RNA sequence: UAUAGAGCAU
């Protein structure tokens, strides 16, 4: 359950020039001294803990600390360059702040030498612990500057989205191994927050409203409570923040609570009278409902206009599609700009002056570290008809004009559902629409034969089962059912739900923007999701040329598990089902909340392997498995517990069957950035490196198989290279040949003829994970949830989730 | 249609 070690360094591609937004850390070789803190009371807010031990080093730098400049990660963990005047004894003190108990005593001292020694990968493991500490000294003057989030730091710079959220920018800092140095890790980072404001104001911005300007009805209430639930308030009538748990039904001027009086005797009480007796407060606002703070059994009700949103708090709840374009609008920076704002960042962070870095005699290099990489060059995609012809990706993209499908599907009998009002969709249009993709469709190698055998309007959800159970019994063959949506709407949770899961027919929605005015880039890429819907080839790899892995029947795995923002998160794994390879079955599973295990993978695999036997009669004799976005704090359980489960599914096949398993984890999530150096090596508008660029030394692991590969073309913004982490390789792959076919199934892609950030069966898992939300739309029983998700026996064969 | 892109613990 160790990690192999890095068995060579990939020599295939072109090399070209980068900088990497890693910075060279010179590391003194001395002792640090580890002491434990303990605060009471405990569980205040990190930044209190800060100003606690803040206040203490003053007046103990008389007895206790001196001259020392000590770090502190919030907590309860404090690092001195200088061993402390304190025996190993425990020592108690007082520190009061406008009081507190808090006790040193020493841990452990944390040899920088030992870290030296583990980065020429001499020891077997780096020391975790010796990270941490060089982690609480760079960060710690940050964190008492700004405001951290996570392993980011933000400040107050207005950047509205509406609704009343804020974008901010700020910047991430980690402090990250390699071989023979020690690396600080920097970026930009931009990040939502919710606009400290008054709560009258908050309800506008989530209403719509002008102004303030009687009641709530069901609807605008219930949408403001899940705005603001568990938001964090301060009180004005009085400074105190409180936690939002609910938002009354009641008004203020008829919502009670149980007040004692002077007598024993307890009474109910309105809170709007309430706050004319005890504060003196005639609410401006009776009619608008209160904010429920506190446990539900204390009764806590506050007006909303006596509370502010407090500054600071991070949205985590998923944004409106147009706040999501204004953040991504205001946040993308070009590469080249990219590279300047961080820059600009080194600069003013003037790590080299600052006093706790120089205290431990830390020192940080302000030049971007030079890395050379690697332009693997990119796989030939083999297209069928009468050319037979190869096309070659260019920067990686390629185009299908003047070839077809590998395997072309004729589509004899098909035919259109719209649900946008015949207004909106007129018979012209679905006849100008559908003689296009006529064309478009032959000319491709997917021939849709004829006109389409039924072309029915109509509306509603309930509609749509329905229609489809008419269609399904009465056109004998019926391939194919286009749908035409008009905008978002429930019907297509509803199509999607009824054709993959109850009738298992194969659907293809469009947008009614798109049928009006029709591209013939947009009908191609519709065919291409069309073709591979019902059972056809679009393209293949080119036989030859594909890595030695191929000799041998393999199969490819790509894991994925998206949770939701407690509702269910969900596992999908997805299976190679040819050799070319080009075809996939989804398996898909409900598990409890937010848990990153696949709890149920060893079902889930052997699914896959009795499929992948029946459709090729081989037994694989390798499974390389893709994982998608585990972090390295889950490495260890993941690897175990998924490893095992893997293993476990070839036992429970067939006593003696071990096919090698090679575990990568792909990750997408990272804040490394590659730039060229050399200008002329800038691909495209954004300015990034070419689509194969690779990456596997200088701000690589020390000692394990790991490797960055930029697979895609960067279009908007700055790129983000793939990192892959290989956590068990039974195969003994080289490093070329796995960079080599991990960037060949970059180009198996069904979706588009680019070649993709990640490799496609980890793609098709996050797509089967995605469908599978709209799958459990409603209108929670567990039996249930897993029956909701279980896919029709037409459909599973067939990648409905393209 | 699709890639990419910022983020996604009283």
């Amino acid at each position: 359950f160790k990690p192999p070690p890095r068995p060579d360094f990939g020599t295939s591609g072109r090399t070209i020039k980068l900088q990497a937004n890693f910075f060279e850390m010179d590391i003194p070789k001395i002792d640090i001294y580890h002491y434990e803190l303990d605060i009471k009371p405990e569980k205040c807010p990190r930044r209190v803990n800060r100003e606690i031990v803040e206040h203490m080093v003053q007046h103990f730098k008389t007895q206790i600390f001196g001259d020392r400049k000590p770090v502190f990660d919030g907590r309860k963990n404090l690092y001195t360059a200088m061993p402390l005047p304190i025996g190993r004894d425990k020592v108690e003190l007082e520190v009061t702040l406008p009081i507190f108990k808090v006790s040193i005593k020493w841990v452990s001292c944390v040899s920088l030498q030992a870290l030296h020694d583990a980065l020429s990968g001499r020891l077997p493991s780096v020391p975790f612990e010796t990270i941490q500490a060089l982690d609480v000294v760079m960060r710690h003057l940050p964190s008492m500057r700004y405001t951290p989030v996570g392993r980011s730091f933000f400040t107050a710079s207005s950047n509205p989205l509406g609704g009343g959220r804020e974008v901010w920018f700020g910047f991430h800092q980690s402090v990250r191994p390699s071989l023979w140095k020690m690396m600080l890790n920097i970026d930009v980072s931009a990040t939502a927050f919710y606009k400290a404001q008054p709560v009258i104001e908050f309800v506008c911005e989530v209403l719509d409203f002008k102004s303030i300007e009687k009641p709530l009805t069901d609807s605008q209430r219930v949408k403001f409570t899940k705005e603001i639930k568990g938001l964090k308030v301060e009180i004005t009538h009085c400074k105190r923040k409180y936690r939002v748990c609910n938002v009354t039904r009641r008004p203020a001027s008829h919502q009670t609570f149980p007040l004692q009086q002077e007598s024993g005797q307890t009474v109910e009480c309105t809170v709007a009278q309430y706050f004319k007796d005890r504060h003196k407060l005639v609410l401006r606002y009776p009619h608008l409902p209160c904010l429920q703070v506190g446990q539900e059994q204390k009764h806590t009700y506050l007006p909303l206009e006596v509370c502010n949103i407090v500054a600071g708090q991070r949205c985590i709840k998923k944004l409106t599609d147009n706040q999501t374009s204004t953040m991504i609008r205001a946040t993308a920076r070009s590469a080249p700009d990219r590279q300047e704002e961080i820059s600009k960042l080194m600069r003013s962070a003037s790590f080299n002056t600052d006093p706790y870095v120089r205290e431990f005699g830390i020192m940080v290099k302000d030049e971007m570290t030079d890395v050379t990489g690697r332009v693997l060059q990119p796989p030939s995609i083999l297209y069928g008809g009468r050319n037979k012809a190869i096309a070659t990706p260019v920067q990686g993209v390629w185009d299908m004009r003047n070839k077809q499908f590998h395997t072309g599907i004729e589509i004899k009998v098909w035919a259109i559902a719209c649900f946008a009002p015949q207004r909106q969709c007129t018979e012209v249009h679905l006849k100008s629409f559908t003689e296009q993709l006529r064309k478009i469709s032959r000319d491709a190698g997917m021939p849709i034969q004829g006109q389409p055998c039924f072309c029915k309007y109509a509306q509603g959800a309930d509609s749509v089962e329905p229609m489809f159970r008419h269609l399904k019994n009465t056109y004998a063959g019926l391939q194919l059912v286009v749908v035409i949506l008009p905008g978002k709407t429930p019907v297509y949770a509803e199509v999607k739900r009824v054709g993959d899961t109850v009738l298992g027919m194969a659907t293809q929605c469009v947008q009614m923007k798109n049928v009006q005015r029709t591209t013939p880039q947009t009908l191609s890429n519709l065919c291409l999701k069309i073709n591979v819907k019902l059972g056809g080839v679009n393209n293949i790899l080119l036989p030859q040329g594909r890595p030695p892995v191929f000799q041998q029947p393999v199969i490819f795995l790509g894991a994925n598990v998206t949770h939701p923002p407690k509702k269910p998160s969900i596992a999908a794994v997805v299976g190679s089902m040819d050799a070319h390879p080009n075809r996939y079955c989804a398996t898909v599973r409900v598990q409890q909340h937010r848990q990153e295990i696949i709890q149920d993978l060893a079902a889930m695999v052997r699914e896959l392997l009795i499929q992948f036997y029946k459709s090729t009669r081989f037994k694989p004799t390798r499974i390389i498995f893709y994982r998608n976005g585990v972090s390295e704090g889950q490495f260890q359980q993941v690897l175990h517990h998924e490893l095992l489960a893997i293993r476990e599914a070839c036992i429970k096949l067939e006593k003696d069957y071990q096919p090698g398993i090679t575990f990568i984890v792909v990750q997408k999530r990272h804040h490394t950035r590659l730039f060229c150096t050399d200008k002329n090596e800038r691909v495209g508008k954004s300015g990034n490196i070419p689509a194969g660029t690779t990456v596997d030394t200088k701000i690589t692991h020390p000692t394990e198989f790991d490797f960055y590969l930029c697979s895609h073309a960067g279009i908007q913004g700055t790129s983000r290279p793939s990192h892959y982490h290989v956590l068990w390789d039974d195969n003994r792959f080289s490093s070329d040949e796995l960079q080599i076919l991990t960037y060949q199934l970059c180009h198996t892609y069904v979706r588009c003829t680019r070649s993709v950030s990640i490799p496609a069966p980890a793609y098709y898992a996050h797509l089967v994970a995605f469908r599978a939300r709209y799958h459990l739309v409603d209108k929670r029983d567990h039996q249930a949830l897993a029956k909701a998700v279980q896919v029709h026996q037409d459909t599973l064969r067939t990648m409905y989730f393209a």
